[PDB]
C-alpha cells in the first residue's frame, strides 16, 4: 500500500506501507521474507526513511530503485513496516510507482507438473471419465525408460508411478550385488506423495535410502547379515539398522529442526525428529509414511536455497551444463555433506566455466561424499530409471488409503490450513474416486502404480494453493541472504 504524504513544488513524499495483516495462521502467510523492494521514478531520491525511525539501504539504477530492508526484511504475523520516500521532481515520471515486493525465494524455480485431472473433474459426484482421460494410456502396462535425477522433469507416465526394482551390479556399500526393494505399501504411498507434492523422483529417494541405511535394498551377499527377506522364492538379506533414530534416510536431528523452522506450513509445532524418522519392522509404523516426505522436504530445501541465491543462473546452468545429472549430483552432495559444502564449491560463480563444461561434475570437484555417496545414488537411480521389466505395484485397500491420509493429517499441515469440513469433503472425493477406480480390479482394491497418483490429485484438489509453500522464517532469512555458491 502506498499513499501521498506531501506534494509541494518540486518534492513528492510517498509512504509505502508493508505488512503481514494475518493475525492468526494462514497458508503460506505465517511469515514473509522480503529480498528487496523495487519501485520506479525519473526524479532523484532525496531521502528514504522508516516512519518509526531509522532508514533502510537503497540503491538507484536509473528509473529503477531497489530498497533493502536489511534486518527488517522479516515479516511475521501482525507486523507492519512503513517506508517514507522523498523524491525531487524530475522527468516525465516523478511519482514513485510500480512497487514490486520480492520475496526471499527463487522466482524462477520450476516444479514439473507430473499430470493433471481431466478438466471436466469437479468436487462432488464426478464420473469415471472425470478421473481418466483415456483408459488406454492409463492402464498401459508398457514401460518407457527415462533419465530423471532428483527432479522428475519428464515423467515416464502422466498417471502411473514407476519404481524400477532393478538388480544392482554396482558395489553398494561394499557389497557384491543388491536388489531394489520396497519395504511396505505405506512407505510406497509415502514416496508417491513426495513425488506428486514436491515433484521428487521416487527412484532417487529409493536410491538415497539404500545408500544411507539399506532402507530400500536387499542383497545376496553372504558377508552381510540382516533380516531374512524372500523375493521370487529366493533368499535375500536386509542389512538395515532399523533402530536408528535417523531412520533409513539418515536425517540428522539438526537438519530436521532446521527445515522444520524453514517450513512452518509443512511441519506442526509438535513435530519431533524421532517420531517422524525412526521406523521399525512393523509396517504400521507411521514413520514409514513421514520419513520419505521429510527427506523430500530436506532435499527440496537445498534446491530452494540455491534458487534463492543463484536466482536466474540456476535455470541457465541446467540448460548449458554438459553433465545431464549435474543438478542431481549437487543436491545429493549437499544432502550428505551439508549445504555449506555446496556453497564452498563456488560452482555458480568462481568455478562456473569448469562445472558448466564438466562431462562428469562430481569427479572434477571431488564430490565423492562419504563412502562414495554421490556416485552410488546416481548409478542406482539411473538403473532404476532404466528398468522396464520389473516395476513395483501393490493392492491398496480403502483401509490403506484412509490410514495414509490420517497420518498425513496428523503429521503435516497446521490447524487452519485445511478446515475440518474441507477435509471431510476431500475424503468423500477420495472415497468416491477409490470406489470408481476399484471396479477395474473387482472392487477389492486399487493399484498403487496405476491409481494412487489419481487418488492424490483428487485429494490435493482440496489442498491449499499454492501446494508448495515458501521457505520462510528468521533462520531462512539469514542463511539464504548470505548463501553464496
Ligand atoms: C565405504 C562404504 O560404502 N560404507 C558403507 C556406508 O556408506 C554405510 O554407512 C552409512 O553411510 C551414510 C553416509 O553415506 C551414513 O550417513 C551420514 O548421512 C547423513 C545424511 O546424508 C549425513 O548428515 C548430514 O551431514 C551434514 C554434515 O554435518 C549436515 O550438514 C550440516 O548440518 C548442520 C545442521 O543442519 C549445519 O549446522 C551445518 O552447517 C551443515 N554442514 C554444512 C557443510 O553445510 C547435514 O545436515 C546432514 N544431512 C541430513 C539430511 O541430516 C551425515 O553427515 C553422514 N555421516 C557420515 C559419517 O558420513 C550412515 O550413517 C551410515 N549408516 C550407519 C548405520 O552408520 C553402511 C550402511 O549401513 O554400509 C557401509 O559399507
Amino acid at each position: 500500500a502506498y499513499r501521498i504524504v506531501s506534494e509541494t513544488g518540486d518534492k513528492i513524499t510517498v509512504e509505502l506501507t508493508l505488512a503481514n495483516k494475518n493475525t492468526h495462521y494462514v497458508w503460506n502467510g505465517w511469515c514473509f521474507d522480503i529480498k528487496n523492494i523495487t519501485f520506479e521514478t525519473t526524479g532523484k531520491v532525496l531521502s528514504i526513511k522508516y516512519a518509526d525511525g531509522g532508514e533502510p539501504v537503497y540503491n538507484v539504477n536509473g528509473n529503477l530503485v531497489t530498497i533493502d530492508l536489511t534486518w527488517r526484511g522479516i515479516f511475521h504475523l501482525n507486523t507492519t513496516v512503513k517506508i517514507i520516500i522523498e523524491i525531487q521532481k524530475s522527468g516525465d515520471n516523478p511519482y514513485p510507482h510500480n512497487f514490486k515486493i520480492h520475496y526471499l525465494r527463487g522466482e524462477s524455480i520450476i516444479y514439473p507438473t507430473i499430470g493433471e485431472l481431466p478438466a471436466s473433474w469437479k468436487p462432488g459426484n464426478f464420473t469415471l471419465s472425470d478421473l481418466i482421460a483415456d483408459p488406454k494410456s492409463y492402464y498401459d502396462p508398457h514401460v518407457k525408460p527415462h533419465q530423471n535425477g532428483f527432479i522428475m522433469y519428464n515423467p515416464p507416465h502422466p498417471t502411473q508411478i514407476i519404481i524400477g526394482l532393478a538388480d544392482i551390479d554396482y558395489p553398494l556399500n561394499l557389497a557384491s550385488s543388491a536388489r531394489m526393494w520396497v519395504p511396505n505399501k505405506y512407505f510406497a504411498m509415502g514416496l508417491a506423495l513426495a513425488y506428486e507434492w514436491f515433484k521428487v523422483n521416487p527412484n532417487f529417494l529409493m536410491a538415497l535410502a539404500a545408500k544411507e541405511n539399506w532402507g530400500t535394498a536387499v542383497t545376496k551377499d553372504p558377508a552381510f547379515k540382516g533380516y531374512k527377506v524372500i523375493i521370487d522364492e529366493e533368499e535375500y538379506y536386509w542389512p538395515v539398522q532399523i533402530d536408528h533414530p535417523d531412520g533409513i534416510f539418515q536425517v540428522e536431528s539438526g537438519n530436521f529442526n532446521q527445515i522444520k523452522a524453514y517450513y512452518p506450513d509443512i511441519f506442526p509445532d509438535t513435530a519431533d525428529h524421532d517420531d517422524y524418522m525412526k521406523v521399525s519392522l512393523d509396517p504400521n509404523d507411521t514413520a514409514w509414511i513421514t520419513s520419505p516426505i521429510v527427506a523430500a522436504v530436506s532435499l527440496t530445501m537445498e534446491r530452494e536455497l540455491l534458487y534463492a541465491a543463484v536466482g536466474d543462473k540456476y535455470n541457465e546452468f541446467l540448460r548449458l551444463a554438459k553433465d545431464p545429472w549435474a543438478e542431481t549430483e549437487i543436491i545429493d552432495f549437499g544432502y550428505n555433506r551439508g549445504v555449506g559444502a555446496i556453497e564452498a564449491l563456488k560452482i555458480f560463480s568462481d568455478n562456473w566455466e569448469k562445472a558448466i563444461n564438466a562431462e562428469v561434475l562430481w569427479k572434477e570437484f571431488n564430490m565423492e561424499g562419504f563412502g562414495g555417496h554421490v556416485p552410488t545414488v546416481i548409478n542406482i537411480t539411473a538403473t532404476m530409471d532404466m528398468e522396464t521389466e520389473r516395476i513395483y505395484d501393490a493392492n491398496l485397500t480403502w483401509d490403506d488409503i484412509e490410514y495414509f491420509f490420517t497420518v498425513v493429517r496428523q503429521k503435516f499441515f497446521r490447524p487452519g490450513a485445511i478446515s475440518d469440513e474441507e477435509w471431510n469433503a476431500m475424503m468423500r472425493d477420495v472415497k468416491r474416486a477409490y470406489d470408481l477406480l476399484s471396479q477395474h480390479w473387482g472392487g477389492d482394491h486399487i493399484s498403487y502404480r496405476y491409481d494412487f497418483l489419481t487418488i492424490l490429485r483428487v485429494a490435493m484438489k482440496h489442498w491449499p494453493e499454492p501446494h508448495i509453500p515458501r521457505p520462510t522464517g528468521d533462520d531462512w532469512y539469514y542463511h539464504a541472504r548470505n548463501y553464496n555458491p
